[PDB]
């Protein structure tokens, strides 16, 4: 993903558009910050799966790579869990189980498709229902989440083309939106604009 | 795609896996490879489609990518009806009538969503059952167009990760697989080897 001059809202950005046949079922933004939450409480056990099952299979950096997008998805479990706390004080964060896991190639292809639904089905209708009740805070944490599955999308893909051509390039996360970048090539978050230096490295 | 020491092929790469729940019907390696047909003229026809709107929604660089992967859509369609007239000399080739095309990032996740089904579903299945027949010649197209189809997806995604953010570079289309490549930094095609200077350019 390529930083802009600015930094990308469903305000300027044309990517934002949901699917016609969704998916997903769309309630009150408290209720679908709570749906959001469970969804990537979900990834992340499945990604935490998968990165088991890589390093099992011999794939340590694809390993490294699901481990890297299982911290980004906490990373919104966090932003999002603020908001509902604050929507609803006693709220209690879902515990899933960690789903099956298969052969690494296919385990890549499961994470890209759920990161597709989330980027281009729930989190553009979820980002629509909160502008409708006036929610700023929720679009913009869902705003956030919706732009780094797609990029965790084509981490994915690539990983996936790359498959049997690993190289050590490590993978940085930001901390704030839950970016990832291959490489050392960049100096900040094309998302939030946050600088590398504060990124951490897996 | 990283270029290897040898071109991939079901017996050197692990990315071959056909996703357990299969969505795809499976015959005769014959009846396969006119299903394949079938899809692959679809795909034209879509892309054709997307590029046409791509360009009406100012989209200059991302109609190219569409019409690149149409291009490379054709060559699949030449490799699989090339075995299937030997088997059947009196085949003709189907036509299939055009599809709408919709907002530009959606038509990129369609897009993708088609080239991940094709790569992780369908062709693994039909190449599968061309092993299970000693079919060679189908297990080689199969597997030309399965590799290429996984990379057009990643080329979906980037571009619609950037898709407010566009560049003058030029996408190098691989006559002989279908193998796309954004930018002139390459020497060769990963999956079939064809010198840079051979490719064709959007
Ligand atoms: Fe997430
Ligand atoms: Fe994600
Ligand atoms: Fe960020
Ligand atoms: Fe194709
Ligand atoms: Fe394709
Ligand atoms: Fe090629």
């Amino acid at each position: 993903m390529k930083v802009r001059a600015q930094v990308p809202t469903v305000k300027n950005a044309t990517n934002f558009n949901m699917v016609a046949d969704s998916k997903t079922s769309v309630g009150s933004t408290l209720e679908n910050l709570k749906a959001a939450i469970a969804g990537e409480t979900g990834a992340h056990a499945k990604y935490t799966a998968f990165a088991k099952a890589a390093r099992e299979q011999g794939y340590e950096q694809i390993a490294r790579l699901f481990e890297a997008t299982a911290a980004a998805e906490l990373i919104h479990i966090g932003l999002e869990y603020a908001l509902v706390a604050e929507m609803e004080p006693g709220y209690e964060k879902p515990t899933v189980a960690a789903p099956s896991a298969y052969s690494c190639d296919l385990n890549l292809i499961s994470g890209a498709n759920g990161e597709i639904y989330e980027t281009s089905d729930m989190y553009p209708a979820f980002i629509r229902k909160a502008q409708e009740e006036g929610n700023s805070k929720a679009v913009h944490v869902f705003t956030r989440a919706k732009l780094a599955e797609s990029v965790h999308a084509e981490r994915y893909l690539a990983a996936y083309n790359d498959i049997d051509a690993p190289d050590d390039d490590k993978f940085h996360l930001c901390p704030i939106c839950g970016y990832i970048h291959k490489g050392e090539d960049f100096e900040k978050c094309p998302i939030c604009f946050r600088p590398k230096d504060t990124f951490t490295a897996y």
